[PDB]
């Protein structure tokens, strides 16, 4: 059932960039600078929300500055796409104040990552149109090269480009999560051989629902969380936490049945992950949360604070193979 | 709504340790916590994870949950004590004999991390559950401050108690990050007070505990519904501005603050304000919006030292203005 949706990027569009929480754009100026010449050079338009390169400690604003600038953004009927600068905490402090009906009214991409996720559900939930689990300025597109153009061929194939259907997800074929070149370059990054792994296999077919799950807590049981429906699939994804606290995430989403409903999960790498001591991995310890129950399940997903970055449709129809690592979009995302 | 008994001298507690293995990591503080007991004329008994280590947690999902069971099931025992939190007691809530604790209620006791377990047997049973002291961090602390909670701890559960029952502030506190294996100097007393942040008075039943906690359990069937009217007591510690916005918020958008009829707000150790010079009450009416809700905070029911032991799921009335706080329900035999 056609099924409203936001137009396609094209070159030339204007970019609204907006900090919904940590204040990157005063902090990491020269990644933020570099960002924005990036896709600038790209040929796009950038602008710039009213808290760009405003400072208030830990965010870049009060709730009512922080959404004041995104309804600014929303209500722009130049700008093609919304993108978060970076994610943080805050996100979640905005949702009873944004413009849900202007945004219906004129459905653009919205994108971002982490924190942002609040947001991007958010809007989903609402509004019913797909947002996009993807880069987030500074952080993404303030990258050095070579990891940088393979995030932006990523997000060009996903929201410019046409793409027939089903949609295959093609897997990077290296990948980085060290913690270096954040504002100045110092060497190279190593381009690690990358895989996904085949945790538990299997098929699943249905809606995909996800996003930063540390995030999700922050909106779960409100009517900014979209209700996980039979047969979701579950996309996952956390960063730079531990094993003490994505257990908890997991075992929060058993304990409300999350996983009695969703047909297969994808979770996400886990950037600088501390297993504090455990040596055990992320998908490990979900397992033993999950018990005796199967669910088809893909890890190490590169949808996440890992270098390169995919651009991620939330809320449309998904085909995971767990068995052999493939995702493909089943319905179209944009028009 | 079937009561625990109360706390005799010469009877048992029992203790679990459902996350954070501290009787492995941090041994002086334990024996110096269950001695202090002993002295005061209570046993120990030893849950089956004690001195276990698997590094941030006491064992298994399946072993701790065998842990807290067997103690339930005991009859020897009348009251269940954490040793201590961290961050996984929530993955015990499918594993728990309900039934068994709804046959024999006892006292359930503890906080932080706990929280999870505390309002999951009080959600499931409806039997009240007590925010109060965990073994290690609580009675394993130095003079003078255990003897504050101590008296507390009395006051809650041994004592014979009439309606309406007064909880009173202590004349100090401490949050200091020293003394927790040995001794160095002593914490600086810091003088007392609760604030009056929003002017008010509510009547309710009292629900909440650990914040953070809270959003691990939440929209689950652990988690007991915020019914209209309900007093929220929240608290959190060791966290930063960035965190309690974010989980202001969380209340805020899940419909909380238009059915509670009154806050109170617990004391955020070493709280990190992120530079703002800001205090967390500050943060929670930014969320609130000029929404009137009583709200008395820096109550002593928390990391701070000394703690009270408050009951979970009875009636309350508190006063913001004059900083009361009366437990108006049995919550014992």
């Amino acid at each position: 059932n056609a099924m409203p949706l936001p137009k396609s990027l094209k070159y030339g569009d204007t970019i609204g960039i907006y900090s919904p929480s940590s204040p990157v754009t005063y902090t990491s100026p020269k990644r933020f600078e570099r960002a924005k010449s990036y896709l600038l050079q790209k040929g796009f338009h950038i602008l710039e929300g009213s808290l760009t390169g405003r400072y208030d400690y830990y965010r870049s604003g009060s709730i009512q500055e922080r959404a004041k600038e995104l309804n600014a953004l929303i209500r722009n009927p130049n700008v093609s796409c919304i993108m978060s600068t970076i994610g943080g905490m805050n996100s979640n402090s905005l949702l009873p104040y944004i413009d849900y009906d202007a945004f219906q009214n004129n459905p653009k991409i919205m994108i971002g990552y982490s924190d942002a996720t609040a947001l991007l559900l958010g809007i989903y939930a609402k509004t019913g149109i797909p947002t996009f689990y993807g880069p987030a300025l500074v952080p993404s597109f303030g990258e050095f090269e070579p990891f940088v153009d393979d995030t932006y061929k990523y997000f060009l194939e996903t929201l410019l480009h046409d793409q027939a259907l089903p949609y295959n997800i093609k897997q990077p074929l290296f990948w980085s999560d060290e913690f270096i070149n954040w504002e100045e370059k110092t060497k190279e990054k190593e381009l690690r051989p990358n895989n996904w792994i085949s945790v538990t296999n299997g098929q699943a077919t249905g809606r995909v629902i996800g996003g930063n799950l540390n995030t999700i807590q922050g909106i779960w049981g409100s009517p900014y969380m979209p209700c996980i429906q039979e047969g979701d699939i579950l996309f996952i994804e956390d960063s730079s936490k531990d094993a003490a606290t994505i257990e908890r995430s997991f075992s929060f989403l058993k304990i409300n049945g999350v996983f009695d409903k969703v047909s297969g999960i994808i979770l996400g790498k886990h950037e600088q992950f501390d297993d504090c001591g455990t040596n055990r991995k992320p998908y490990e310890i979900l397992l033993e949360v999950l018990q005796n129950q199967r669910i088809p399940l893909l890890a190490d997903f590169d949808c996440c604070h890992t270098h390169p970055m995919i651009t991620m449709p939330i809320g449309v129809q998904v085909k995971m193979d767990a068995t052999n690592k493939t995702i493909h979009i089943l319905e179209k995302w944009k028009i």
